[PDB]
């Protein structure tokens, strides 16, 4: 076929990044593969997110439309890095007529955790690529909350993703974008943090615009508790040894705006009060015969905005 067992490929993960992997099982019906990575973890990966190595004997055929047919207006261009060939019109945006580097390779170089490269040749090149989407946005089918689509197409990259796991939603097109694919963030994203106003490159026709929304103490409590729940894979967290230290030691990264006006000696009481006041959000360890100062979420769900 196109993919076989034991084949080494590049798989795009839900963080928008590429990882080396080996195909273990091929499902031609659902078009997914069981892929094993370097840390011996195994996950299902859609075929659209699997990049096979270019063949030395697959000379000048479009890796997208598979045709060798060439026409004046639409020539074939070979990527300098991955050696895959594209028709000029089978690449988004249009590949220039002939040191060209294709969209995925541009992303593979520029994308970094905490945000992609912000300045440099590859940073400017990715911005150019990010002016367009490699998929039809209006063709996507969303759930009720506009959190996920059945195509599993997100972001500038077109890769998979979970909205709550380091992604930002554009206020204009309502699409979700990977942290690693953005170039506008100064601090790392927390899990489930929607307290942003974000607008993508496509909607602006240029650089992204991002703004931090003002959090309340109940938001801080909920966000930290949710973020730690996901990170640490557990429900209950000690206030004095886990919750408060995370908040205080990482205070600047949390971008809490006006809350920085609160005297540092008071921060503990404000946060703890929020945890004890909203019994509809937070459950105390007392409810299961443990420490009163143990707290958790009733439902491990992100902090609601407003
Ligand atoms: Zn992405
Ligand atoms: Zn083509
Ligand atoms: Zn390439
Ligand atoms: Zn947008």
């Amino acid at each position: 076929p196109r993919l076989w067992e034991g084949q080494d490929v590049l798989a795009r993960w839900t963080d928008g990044l590429l990882y080396l992997g080996t195909i273990k099982k091929v499902d031609s019906a659902r078009e997914v593969c069981l892929v094993q990575f370097e840390d011996d973890s195994q996950f299902l990966v859609l075929w659209k997110d699997i990049s096979p190595a270019a063949l030395p004997g697959e000379e000048l055929l479009c890796c997208v439309c598979r045709s060798e047919t060439v026409v004046p207006g639409n020539r074939l261009v070979s990527c300098e890095k991955c050696r895959h060939a594209y028709h000029q019109d089978c690449h988004v945006p249009r590949a220039p007529a002939p040191s060209w580097v294709c969209r995925q390779c541009v992303f593979a170089i520029a994308t970094k955790r905490g945000g992609a490269l912000k300045k440099g040749p590859y940073a400017r090149a990715m911005l150019g690529m990010k002016l367009s989407l490699p998929y039809g946005l209006k063709g996507l089918d969303w759930d009720a909350g506009h959190l996920s689509n059945r195509q599993q197409s997100y972001c500038y990259c077109g890769g998979p993703g979970e909205w709550n796991l380091k992604m930002l939603q554009c206020r204009s097109c309502l699409q979700w974008f990977h942290e690693a694919c953005t170039q506008c963030l100064s601090k790392p994203l927390l899990y489930g943090d929607r307290f942003y106003e974000f607008e993508c490159c496509v909607c602006r026709g240029g650089p992204e615009k991002v703004r931090r929304l003002q959090l309340r103490w109940v938001d801080v409590a909920h966000l930290v508790l949710y973020h730690l729940s996901v990170c640490c894979k557990k429900k209950y967290f000690d206030f004095d040894r886990e919750i408060l230290p995370f908040t205080s030691e990482n205070w600047d990264s949390l971008l809490l705006g006006e809350l920085s006006d609160t005297p540092k000696g008071e921060r503990s009481s404000r946060l703890l009060s929020a945890l004890n006041s909203h019994k509809d959000r937070f459950i105390s360890g007392r409810e299961i015969k443990k420490r009163k100062c143990l707290f958790g979420l009733h439902a491990r769900m992100p902090p609601p905005v407003e």
